């Protein structure tokens, strides 16, 4: 079972793309990933969330993230799977899916205690963020998507990002600067005020611009 | 280290509201809970999220779902940034939040690898979903409320919920028939099918509206 | 790792006609079953095999054998796989198939050192038979057809079945009485032969007609 | 107990032909080789099934396998049994049989649990097949070469053969491509059927000519 | 379980002055520190005992003395009720406070058996001293104050100092000669009576001005 | 090494007044004691305090709390010492000393790392406070006697004293309320506040006179 803040274990898995090894097929290229398991092919809640995610993957692919699926099936039935959905539903899946023949990986990475589980992994194999869900309730992939548009930002920016952003009822699209820490780090917010550089609910509440 | 399907510890807990027993003070109402971790009382990205929920506490209680905050700091300062809040947002927060002493809680549920954590628990003390996030990211309440509602209604109803119910691309809030796993139940799929009882764009992927 | 004589291991799995306990399942209709493993769902020599398999199902049945696949997939493509074999060479499989999770069970019986393997049991839960073809090589159906002719008639006669029976090149179809084993079973053999009960190459080289 | 896979082992046997190492006196001369067992000299099924072997031998040995047999006896008794299927069925065995003194070879191979064992090896040292019959039920030598002729040929020829090849009942004595194991991989597959290189019932089930 | 005469640890601590190394931090510019411990932040005998602190530290520091509190509170905490101390009682606290995140350093200084420990530790990072009252019962920081100056002069100037000193009920604010422990040192107590360099109620009992 | 909240050992003493059991000699009478080490007999600093002491032994009494001394000397030393105390200072020394013999007692109680160690000693054997200065830095009594005096008060009216009590900078001789720790609480200090009951500076720091 891996945690958030660990490193990705070193995995050669079999997709529906070919022979990869993790995380470093990835990092290498300077991408993140986003990995998320789902129980079966030919399965209700998950087509409907292979729909969703392939509506999306060009904005996860923009922001350099690459998503990649995970079940315990062959990788003959992914791909015939992938041809229902392209047949039935009209589009084509074009991220990778991995084959995890016996529920190896699964088991390595407590998919399996398969539910539903999304790992977010950065461009140095870091774990950013884990959910697990339940078989019988689909993810919604656009808090997902928020939460890398977030977690890319906090990286790149030092900043820390408000309930809901970009939409936060209190400030909108604006992030938040750490709170101040030491007597001399508050002067320095009180400062900053002074000069309209950030603005603040109080001394430990600083937020600015994008 | 909890996990998804495991069993809310027996733990007593102290909290703005007193000390209490979980899961027993909530699941001998009948009720669920939602308990999140914050890193700290008197920080920003925690603040937006109880002022987040507070927005939202009403609707998590009228599906019976109690949230329930936890922080390693002691009550006293608990108590005070709650008073700040009102004093500066002007909403008061009533739903409890515990005081986690030495992080004695947040260590048996792995919230310390506290970073963002959720832990969704039924009204028989089971965790039925976790969500770690990281200190720096905020977490969406609009989410959990979904999520909670679709847990509610997949136990009562016996059914499955697609990718964002209610507001799925391809069938909006209908719910889902488990999938078929016998030749016998893919024939009770078709027979349904063809007598108006279910939707299908095949015999493993039937709906229906919720009602 | 099982071995022939060896009693059939109590275990309970997932079908595409439901879940089944083997061998009981079998063993309490006084039946006897094939077991044998497939590498995937949607691979082209498996597909030639299950259609096989099905031409010969009836076969099977009248004598009292019940055939049964296993593959480590899920039951939904099983369940799938059959409908492409239907929708494409319009032929209805209908044994039964196991969805071996993890390879629980593939494990437990040495199919995945799955292989192509076949586990010929009894109505006693006893495997009379294995064979261990490797991925590459389709099996023969028509072999495994006429190895339990030749166990259900040596069970029930008390008799041994030459090589290629009922065709060998020797004596046809005619059944082989085991061979003497003490100087008066001998004797036994050569009063037999002299009353035109039974036809031998030597005393211990005696068959017969089956009737 | 030997297992699909793997290496035969090194071994001194002692034959109606003389002292031969395995799977060494096979391998070095790049020949397989059919190792089967059985009962006991002058048993009825077993004679049978020596008829029948040595009816087949030399289209076994033109493929390049040679068959060996294996029986708890001591040579002289194989010796005379081989004599009296001369005299009394008017064929002559010259295919060598192991005299396994004292069932040692036979318990190391597990045809102990002597029942109706089959080894299939290759000119490797390699267990390719590996059929277990009871006592009472003679083999079928036919199904044996046909396995052999499949085996020689999937090798050769990097593809699959079809139930009964070579007369499978929808293909007759075509062979079956692998299956298409990648998206790229089913793309190829659906231009070489366009090129008419190949046929298929689905970009999964293609099949040529030998 | 630290203990009179042993060495302080070293440590890391993160306050609200920035991350120091105890006893480094002080021990390199020849201080000496009172690190005392209190509950909890916004709680009311703690507020009294900082107010108290506040009103005395530029008599502590005059000495070489540096005061650090610590407490099981996150540093925003800390800071805030510093100013809520600011605002409502006029007082600039300016002692560095530590943020004892789990009660690590706590539990190791067995300051949890919080309560009201007090451990006044020298320029060589020996422990000289240490005080354990109860939660219930706020501390007196003039005593401590009376206890640094009595330390600091037995160091400087090898003399012992009386029962309330400054203010002896018997000698007011004269020191006291260690007693003379050989019949050889009791003879120069003597003489040096006779000489008016030291006043005594018996040679073992001598005293002078400071 | 005892700590506080810790209960006294279970100990016989030879003192100046006999042979005693602590803690149950003073215990059994509902006494607190206050048992302080001194280096030795014959020495200028423990003289000192020894003067200090007499002269508060009375005001300690009056609170139901017995001082008791303890030195690694015997028993006629002490008697002798306490001689010359009166024969020179002529004050009357009439508080138990212990002579522990070989420092049994004294490292027990960890006052040898003896030092100038202080043990407030309820009357249940509790040991409620302790101070351990060095060998050359004398005490002061009228901080002992102002803690005992805090320590009575807070065990019987519940409530906690200031900094520096009852001389207190803010409050002067004011003792202070136990600080809200709930919601509930925190209504009820404002509700108090509103009726004159108390005086606050805020909600978690209310005060009021002892009476």
């Amino acid at each position: 079972m891996v945690v958030i803040g660990e490193k990705f274990p070193e995995v050669e898995v079999k997709t529906t793309h070919g022979v990869i090894k993790l995380p470093d097929y990835f990092t290498k290229q300077g991408k993140w990933f986003i990995l998320f398991s789902h129980p079966a092919d030919f399965t209700p809640v998950c087509t409907t969330e292979f729909y969703g995610m392939q509506k999306r993957v060009e904005e996860f692919r923009k922001l350099g993230v690459e998503p990649i699926g995970l079940s315990v099936d062959q990788v003959f039935s992914h791909i015939k799977w992938i041809e229902w959905i392209k047949d039935n539903l009209s589009v084509e899946i074009d991220f990778p899916v991995i084959a995890d023949d016996r529920g190896e990986l699964a088991e390595k990475l407590g998919m399996i205690p398969t539910a539903r589980a999304v790992f977010v992994v950065d461009d140095k194999g870091i774990i950013r963020a884990i959910v697990y869900y339940p078989a019988e309730v689909g993810r919604d992939w656009d808090e997902i998507l928020r939460l890398v548009k977030a977690l890319k930002i906090s990286t790149e920016k030092g900043v820390a990002l408000p309930h809901k952003w970009p939409n936060n009822e209190l400030i909108g699209d604006k992030v938040i600067v750490p709170p101040a820490s030491t007597i001399e780090e508050k002067k320095q917010r009180e400062e900053a005020k002074a000069k309209g550089e950030i603005e603040c609910y109080d001394w430990w509440f600083c937020y600015k611009k994008l």
